[PDB]
């Protein structure tokens, strides 16, 4: 066979509804090294001075006003990727006509009833334009629902503007796409930077370049260039490029790049090419599309030759077998994957889950194991108890001074002991040090060194450094230490002392973080990492984070439904293992980074699948840990929240991130929880099984049925003098099955079915039509039978009431079989459908009845049916339903449901 | 007017549906002194042989089979209230059925259609009929459900009976209704007393009869009487009497007394009257009723003479005026109090909340103030950090272990302390530690002194008592001190430290538990409270209740809803101050309960007005306060669930109890949450509102809408020469109305109406009846002007058409007006009914426009109407909905709908 190239009937969904967003910000590094062009534009607005760039970019201090950002808007374009261009409501319209089975379609029936033959061929095309509206509108609410959704958690950029439109201007919050070249913002620590920017101001701005130089350690960022020597286009130290974070400092800025006039929306070549590969969800779509499209041309052709050589009317011959196969068209896969999934992600917005983009629920609905870090999760990030004692254990007011002092001079990011130490301090105290200190540099949280330091000053003679953090990494840099109130060298002795009594504050649950304290002469040269030494340690700060109440039975519920959950701290192993045992999770083993730092890739997988609690860890860490557990099968979504779990969260399968967290995880993520919660997650991992589930069901509906009455109709021909049903009968059938199956996405979901994750088999879903449609072709045929001996339908002149016969019984038994195959249980007993599908049951059976009898049946060539045709077609549905329902356990025993 | 005692046409609801139930266990102190007949049997049974006991209530060892326990419970009876039996179902079909007003319908029916009139008296009859059962179907669905709801959460007792019915046995759970005399059980702490029992045997069993005899010491139980005289049937050792709890110990015992029989049954008074003073719910429906009986006095008489005199026919006119009056009738009243507030029951029990009695709701819906214990509501039981230190602060591990012997031993009610105690201790010192060591006796927690202690014994000649408790309580009676390892005299300066650590450790929030211990020489005497002096104080465990997570968020939402929420804890003043600051609660000044203890009523009352934290209280002091904060306008509702938390349960406006609780907590309780947790009651509290809501809202549509009718036929009857409508036409309208109104429960409620706590004034009905009346009584006058002047029905010979035209508008009008007073809003666009309501009415439409052109038409003596007057009833629907919308402005500003 073959032949995959020639066949191009599939449409693919657009690359917004599925697919991850192809702009994490980092994706890989280059080997094109970049157009030259743009490398030296970037130069020269780098290097170009302040007080013509107003006039290059037509941008005021002030601001821009309505009237100047929307032609700003007009001329350069929008801050968006090509690929997030939503198309035309007309284009969309258009591309959903334009598709050759439909277009076949209204070709055949006008060859066919062209010549004296009008109205005949006129309201053919009308059946098929109704569908094909039908279609669209479905499409079109659940793509403007799922955008709509994708939107209300974006980036957000804090702009002048103008809000009172008389130039009174202030600070807004817009989505980053709006923010056209030319406008001023601000930034801080934790926001993702939207755009190139020109830096007009800055203090103390620090910047992640990790995704693009490759480089870990922050970066400094002034309002003029202070490095020497340019042409290094990634370096210039006044530009700061789309998808970095800010680690500390605050700044003001210019946006002078746009969408792909940006360095990492062409210069990365994201833009060029950068869409070979698809993804799991859109590979099981496109071999479902290859499947029903193998099964149309094994089937329709035979159907086609067989009518034209017996009657010898090869063009009704076609138009009738096409008629047939629209039933089987995979123009009804979008609908499905776009219209289901979006249904359940509304639901999932009612739960406190937005979902991005529609295909991770399968993913979010397959997670077996589940990655996340301890605190905001296990254990609330508020805490409790803080101590701030000495060495010896007194209680001491100096530690918790130099605590205030290093953590409300600080503009990194927030950490549970700044507000703690804010809090805690009394107002008296607070505003006696702030009026006594002041900033004079800052030294951002490395990350590596995990030493946060700020150096702050009382007179013009003397400055004073206070550095917080872990205890090691204080204790590996402090050479002297204030026990007993003196400055006496710490020697090995007390380092073990203090090792011992920080142990047993670990092992109860308490994190331990140390300050220490240096005085130097005044020094007009900034300070940088090298002047962290010799510092004299002051104390420790004990502080408990309570686990949660909810953690617990959220667990429980997790692991009872069959998600594994995983910790990957970056703490000390003791207060890990603590809060494990206290939240009732079972941590075996712990295992440290610098351990797996040296295994290798195989024996790391193999400790992963056999490891629960990883501490110590490294962002490089958690991210070889995430990537190498998805080794067998295994579907492993990571949850974080921080500046470096970008990596791992595009790393993993799915990734999650909370709303309230900064801006990269929640951009590079593919949900997002309204809150730090496991609960929320467990409900909407339900939910999202529940919606999958559903969509697997309407699809194995829609081609069961529709692939029975082809086998019928195809082993019906030979034997009959006249076509079996009119393609206009056919084409009313399957609307109206589709009307009824509308409601399918908000059908119930069986217990049994959401109860383990979900490993989807495209190959199932032949083996499943295969079993389930000669069902209804038996009785098909049945009725076939029925009209011809009983009913005497035996000469094309008394065709049409055959036609009729058959089509009721059709179309009730596609609306009825849906009761008794949406289970692996008898239905409605053991289990019931929801209401909506219920009424459209309903409602479909109640319109095809009155079909035949309704005054249209002439127009729709239709014969009204006799009156004893209701007790045979009474029986014939219950003996199809009954012998379906007797016949699932063997499909049930061969191959199984799920 | 007065002569209440005459009117007995209102019907009240069962006991069990509203009201509390008659059985606290305590009640009050009585003054009859009991009945002498009882307290001889009493005492004969107390004194009565163990080996005799078996063959006088028949009963085995080995316990009962199902034959044995059916023909006891036939004999003796139920273990039950009298006042707790539910009627059978026919005799509640009949009590539904022989109210006066159906039984003169039907009388005065058969009177007007005796003569020559078949088939017209037998119709009004079968339509009173049909209403009847509907009332009868609905009460009796809705009072099946709450009996249902009540039962889910009630007392059990473990009982032996058979399982395997050969003679196996076991332990079961049933509720207490099933105990039947002679039955065998097994008592554990925290069991209530199911019924008056017959000690065979007890280990260290200590019981609280301060329900009883009012002595709050726990009172000891033994199998054989130890005291030396008789003759005083409370104060018997070896009898425990129903409505008592077990402090301490096991026992085994058998039932000798069930239902009546016991001594609360009718020895306390409660069976004997005790019935005269009904709640606020059961006045304000009293009232209500008398409200619309006076209506219909009012009304119905000046209409019936007024038809008389006129036409010459009293009978037909009386007939008449009856049926108009039925509209009014109260015996609408039961049904809804029955249907309305069960159904939001419903909802309440997918909330986690079981409401035992309906009324309750409407207390639950005004609970303005809401006293509830710190710990369990703003703190997690569960404790994270717990450490055994010493006086000198280190560490101490014979702290622990002496905190071990101490918990593990001793059998009252568990203790988080204990649990955590259990926990912490390694097995290996655990096993060591139960070898060693065995119990020798038992005191249980008094408190009083509030000191549990234990005496144990690890050879045959010395016996330690471990002892633990609040820290002030044991330093009372410490005389030494294992300071430095030696036992040292316990002086004031140690006692000022050790009180300044534990001051500056509550400060944090660590509550502080000391341990004492104290050899004695081998003593056969058993101990008694006096023992304990002169103990050698060990060390004090400091532990830390992290607070809930959602504490916070709730208490927030609670404040924002209303509901003031006030803290009467039993613990330190600075531990329950520091928990309050960080849950966000505002604490002000906290109010130690020795003050109050010596404050007048009137200045207690002002001080628990202006306060929210009151610490150091005992059960007495909590009773007092939440008494007086009920001295102006304000219900008040407490939560508890201890021992001697019943008589503050039953002192509040509405007690709630959790789930799990001990049992007297429960049975005490009205409303019982699944778990403790403050959102879920915020939850229930914001449903219950709406239940009352919509309660409110069904009674003045249905009121309202009939008194309208009423006036409208009121000024009718002078110019026309026959009837406005047949009588039979007037109860069809009625029963449709009725089924509209059946989904009047399902109606969704403004978030206005539920901001705030409801005070429901039965005297604003009257109010709102004679506004929203005559607006309907216009345009009933403007309809018949247009039956008289445009369709010409100006004689009786054509009066059917006339009465026909009418009843269809009539119908609509009290089907349509619903929709525009559901609010005080707009309708349609600022807010919607639910789609239950907007069924039932398009049904009820339907079904009224269809009615004329029925068949059945002229059995009911209507006459199909032209075509030309729907364009006129569309009109004045049109205009009747309008003017009501518009002046209902007019009655919001006069008077306000809340
Ligand atoms: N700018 C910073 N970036 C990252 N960590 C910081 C920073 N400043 C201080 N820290 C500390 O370093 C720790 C590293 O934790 P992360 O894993 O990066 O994030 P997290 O949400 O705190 O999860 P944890 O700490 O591993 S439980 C933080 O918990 C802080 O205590
Ligand atoms: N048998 C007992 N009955 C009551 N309290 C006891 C008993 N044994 C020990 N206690 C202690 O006495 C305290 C009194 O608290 P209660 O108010 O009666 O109940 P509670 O649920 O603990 O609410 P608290 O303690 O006031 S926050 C308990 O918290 C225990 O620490
Ligand atoms: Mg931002
Ligand atoms: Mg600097
Ligand atoms: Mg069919
Ligand atoms: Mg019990
Ligand atoms: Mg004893
Ligand atoms: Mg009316």
């Amino acid at each position: 066979m073959f032949k995959e190239i020639f066949t191009r009937l599939i449409r693919h969904l657009p690359s917004r509804l599925v697919h991850r967003d192809p702009l994490p910000g980092a994706q890989q590094t280059v080997n094109t090294v970049v157009p030259p062009s743009l490398s030296a534009h970037c130069l020269k607005m780098a290097v170009m001075p302040e007080e013509e760039l107003w006039k290059t970019f037509d941008t005021h201090p002030e601001g821009l006003n309505q009237a100047e950002v929307e032609s700003a808007r007009e001329q350069h374009g929008e801050n968006k990727l090509p690929a997030q261009q939503p198309s035309p409501w007309w284009v969309h319209l258009w591309v959903c006509y334009r598709n050759p089975f439909n277009i076949l379609l209204t070709i055949l029936g006008a060859i066919s009833y062209a010549t004296e033959d009008l109205f005949a061929a006129g309201v053919i095309a009308l059946m098929v334009a109704i569908s094909t509206l039908l279609n669209f509108i479905q499409e079109a609410r659940s793509t403007k629902a799922a955008d709509a959704l994708k939107a209300m958690v974006s980036n957000t950029a804090t702009v002048l503007r103008v809000i009172n439109d008389k130039g009174e201007n202030g600070w807004l919050e817009i989505p980053i796409d709006q923010l056209v070249p030319g406008d001023i913002i601000k930034l801080a620590a934790g926001d993702m930077i939207p755009a190139d920017l020109r830096i007009l101001q800055a203090r103390d701005l620090f910047v992640a370049q990790a995704s693009l130089t490759g480089e870990s350690l922050p970066v400094e960022k002034a309002a003029t260039t202070r490095q020497p020597e340019h042409s290094n286009p990634l370096e210039c130290d006044t530009l700061c490029f789309m998808g970095t974070t800010v680690v500390s400092g605050t700044a003001q800025a210019m946006v002078i790049a746009t969408g792909a006039n940006t360095w990492f929306g062409q210069l990365a070549g994201r833009v060029s090419e950068q869409e070979s590969e698809p993804n799991a969800f859109q590979q099981g779509i496109s071999r479902v599309s290859m499947l029903l499209i193998r099964f149309m041309l094994v089937m329709a052709p035979v159907v086609l030759l067989i009518n034209g050589y017996t009657k010898g009317d090869w063009w009704e011959a076609a138009l009738f077998a096409l008629s047939v196969a629209v039933g089987l068209t995979p123009e009804m896969l979008p609908m499905i994957v776009t219209s289901t999934l979006a249904r359940g992600a509304v639901k999932l917005s009612k739960q406190k889950v937005i979902v991005k983009h529609l295909d991770a629920i399968q993913n979010f609905g397959a997670m077996d194991i589940l990655c996340t870090d301890k605190t905001g999760t296990l254990t609330q990030d508020k805490i409790v108890l803080e101590n701030h004692t000495d060495i010896s254990g007194k209680t001491s007011e100096r530690v918790l001074h130099s605590a205030w002092l290093n953590s409300h001079y600080q503009t990194g990011l927030k950490n549970l002991l700044d507000t703690a130490v804010l809090e805690g301090t009394d107002e008296e105290s607070a505003r006696s040090l702030a009026s006594r200190w002041q900033k004079i540099d800052e030294i951002p949280f490395d990350f590596e060194r995990r030493r946060m330091s700020v150096v702050v000053a009382e007179n013009t003679e003397h400055h004073q450094l206070v550095c917080k953090g872990a205890l090691q990494e204080i204790l590996n840099v402090c050479s002297q230490v204030r026990h007993n109130g003196e400055i006496v060298p710490l020697d090995d002795i007390m380092l073990r002392k203090i090792k011992r009594v920080t142990d047993t504050l670990n092992r109860q649950g308490l994190r331990v973080v140390a300050v220490a304290t240096k005085y130097l002469p005044a020094r007009e040269g900034d300070y940088q990492r090298a002047d962290e030494s010799d510092l004299i340690l002051e104390g420790y700060i004990a502080f408990l984070d309570p686990p949660k109440e909810t953690t617990a039975p959220a667990l429980k519920a997790l692991k009872a439904s069959g998600i594994t959950v995983k910790i990957l701290t970056g703490d000390s192993e003791l207060v890990a293992a603590k809060v494990c045992h206290e939240v009732g999770l079972d941590a075996g083993e712990v295992v440290i980074g610098s351990d797996i730092e040296t295994l290798s890739d195989d024996e790391l997988a193999n400790l992963a699948q056999r490891t629960t609690l990883f501490a110590r860890l490294t962002p490089m860490h958690k991210e070889r840990i995430v990537t190498l557990l998805k080794r067998e099968g295994h579907v492993v979504g990571f949850m974080g929240d921080g500046i470096n779990d970008a990596p791992a969260l595009r790393a993993a399968d799915i990734g999650i991130s909370v709303d309230g967290a900064v801006d990269i995880a929640r951009e590079a993520a593919d949900i997002i929880l309204l809150e730090k919660s496991l609960m929320v997650l467990e409900e909407g991992v339900i939910e999202g099984r529940r919606t999958f589930a559903n969509m697997l069901k309407y699809i194995k509906m829609t081609a069961s049925s529709n692939f029975g009455n082809v086998f019928s109709v195809l082993v019906a021909s030979a034997f009959l003098p006249f076509l079996p049903m009119l393609p206009l009968h056919l084409l009313i059938q399957n609307l109206l099955y589709d009307v009824s199956q509308v409601a399918i996405p908000f059908d119930n979901v069986d217990d049994e079915q959401i109860q383990k994750p979900q490993r989807w088999n495209p190959a199932d879903l032949g083996r499943f039509m295969i079993f389930f449609g000669p069902i209804s072709s038996i009785f098909d045929i049945l009725t076939f039978c029925l009209m011809w001996w009983v009913f005497h339908a035996n000469t094309p002149e008394t065709q049409t009431l055959f036609q009729s016969g058959w089509f009721v019984v059709g179309l009730l038994s596609q609306t009825l079989i849906v009761h008794m195959i949406r289970t692996r249980r008898v239905p409605f007993i053991q289990s019931c459908a929801s209401w909506p599908l219920m009424i459209m049951t309903v409602i479909v059976m109640i319109v095809g009845i009155a079909l035949p009898f309704s005054p249209l049946a002439s127009y729709l060539q239709l014969q009204a049916l006799p009156l004893s045709y209701f007790p045979w077609l009474v029986a014939i549905l219950a003996g199809y339903m009954t012998l379906t329902q007797l016949v699932k356990g063997f499909y049930s025993r061969r191959y199984g449901w799920q």
